[PDB]
């Protein structure tokens, strides 16, 4: 069964502006180049997913508007799925404003989520699961994920082994609500941000120290950037991959969600965790070299 | 004679972003609100233009697009002209990314200038000068700019000395190939920046030191943000008005672009230079305590 991978999340208009230093404030500068580019963590994790062969689906809220048809084309156009996005009446799909610096990839993310409604419950109890190998979740609205969480468990209850739907959470901000949501999921997916937060200084650490919060059986996975990427699963041992920096590091925009799709991928097509970890090292360490995430196959 | 005010200059979409403190590097921050607006030099002196009750037309260089559209449509809301706009066949209508800091009202703007091809002389050629009673030309295109100015200055040896169309420029970039723009035009606007580039450390002595290449009659003005602004005329007297602060300051986004046009309203209505100048400090100080220009009357 090599059915779409689901990731549900946020979608981002991400307003590019590529510079040479960071600008002081008050100034006036002319950027190196600037452009529009399809954002928000489980977004971009499809477009990578999309990248690397796989048939997924996107699911967040949108409004109806100039914005959302821009990324609704760009969605279409990488072939990921939108069938299941949330429609809202009123609002604005949010939107961020991004300065990356060419000189080192550094991003600035002056982000507006707009007062939209996240996806709830009561969308997810619509979905067909029978469609998804693989359901990904951004932790957002907790209260209201865990109970999607606890539909697809009920789902998996019913299933034969082999037709079981596997699922990966993602806590990247530090925000107490998401960290029940370390309890769900087959894997997890803890953002050094959300590490560093809560006193950890190592990947490792913060492996050793959270794992009793997974759900028994779960897989822990803590990235670090240059310092490469760890997991830990129930056989208590710490795995490692190294980073694969590119020549020159250009764009680090979305690279954490550039590992957390290679993962899910990678896992998705039965490797092992080891192998997982390397692939997603190699795949973001190749993007931070890029622009965007064309080129990253 | 009341027809119409012609800005030639730049068009821009704006893309702002309102912070409460200026992002550090690499950081991810959440803003207080976006939105895009209209900017542009010229541009952004038709808006205060019309919002003054004058009829008033912009010229410069767009792409047909999506950017161009909302543009088009909001020039069209502030009831601004655009017959004139120099269409081009290929290319993106500029636009900037602006971070405006609501504590103080700075702004930083990391602006894209599309090699759009610039509103050249053969463009200004088949403009019908009788529709203008003054036309303000944003300093940009120098060599081609001087031919627009040699034009209307021909026109206006043929005509009576009421129907004679007043000029006025701005320079504004410390661009070396700008600063022979200084010897045409009635009103000569220089920027603050320019003033402090060319070794000035007040509008007084960037006026004393300019005034020997304006054209002999002509005004020569110089804004020094909170320190108001300064003139001087063919009399030789130097002429000041003080600021007008708001309350609070929370948007100096296109408050030289305020001034100017309050000054090119002011002595289209027959106003002298010193009223001129009071009314520009005083329109200009009270967008500051505005986001965009709505509220300046
Ligand atoms: C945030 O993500 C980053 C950030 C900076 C770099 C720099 C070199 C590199 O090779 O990869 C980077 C990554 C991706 C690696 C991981 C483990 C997620
Ligand atoms: C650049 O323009 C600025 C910048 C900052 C302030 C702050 C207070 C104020 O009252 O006006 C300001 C202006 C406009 C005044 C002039 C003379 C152009
Ligand atoms: O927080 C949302 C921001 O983070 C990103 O998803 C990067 O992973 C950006 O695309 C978006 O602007
Ligand atoms: O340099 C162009 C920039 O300057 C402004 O016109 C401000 O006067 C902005 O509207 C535009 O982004």
């Amino acid at each position: 069964e090599e059915k779409q991978i689901l990731c549900v999340g946020l979608v981002v208009l991400d307003v590019i502006s590529l510079v040479d230093k960071y600008p002081k404030e008050d100034s006036e500068i002319r950027c190196l180049s600037q452009r529009w580019q399809r954002g928000g963590n489980a977004s971009n994790s499809c477009t990578v997913l999309s990248l690397l062969g796989a048939p997924c689906a996107f699911m967040g809220s949108m409004a109806p508007g100039h914005v959302a048809d821009f990324l609704v084309a760009d969605f279409r156009r990488r072939g990921v799925d939108v069938s299941q996005v949330a429609w809202q009446s009123k609002g604005d799909t949010p939107s961020s404003c991004c300065i990356i610096n060419n000189s080192n990839g550094n991003r600035t993310i002056v982000l507006h989520d707009t007062s939209l409604p996240d996806v709830s419950a009561t969308d997810f109890e619509k979905v067909d699961l029978t469609q998804f190998k693989w359901i990904h979740i951004e932790g957002r609205n907790a209260s209201e994920q865990v109970k999607m969480l606890q539909r697809i468990d009920a789902h998996n209850t019913r299933q034969p082994p082999e037709q079981k739907i596997r699922v990966s959470v993602e806590v990247e901000k530090p925000r107490e609500e998401l960290f029940q949501l370390f309890g769900y999921g087959d894997v997890v997916f803890v953002s050094k941000d959300v590490a560093k937060h809560l006193g950890f200084q190592s990947a490792e650490e913060a492996l050793r120290g959270l794992y009793g919060r997974v759900r028994k059986g779960a897989v822990l996975v803590c990235a670090w950037a240059e310092e490469g990427a760890d997991a830990l699963g129930p056989d208590g041992k710490l795995l490692h991959s190294d980073a694969f920096p590119p020549p020159r590091v250009v764009d680090t925009l979305g690279a954490g969600d550039t590992f957390n799709a290679s993962v899910i991928f990678s896992l998705s097509q039965g490797r092992s965790v080891q192998e997982a970890l390397r692939f997603g090292c190699q795949v973001a360490g190749k993007k931070c070299g890029l622009q965007g995430f064309d080129g990253i196959v």
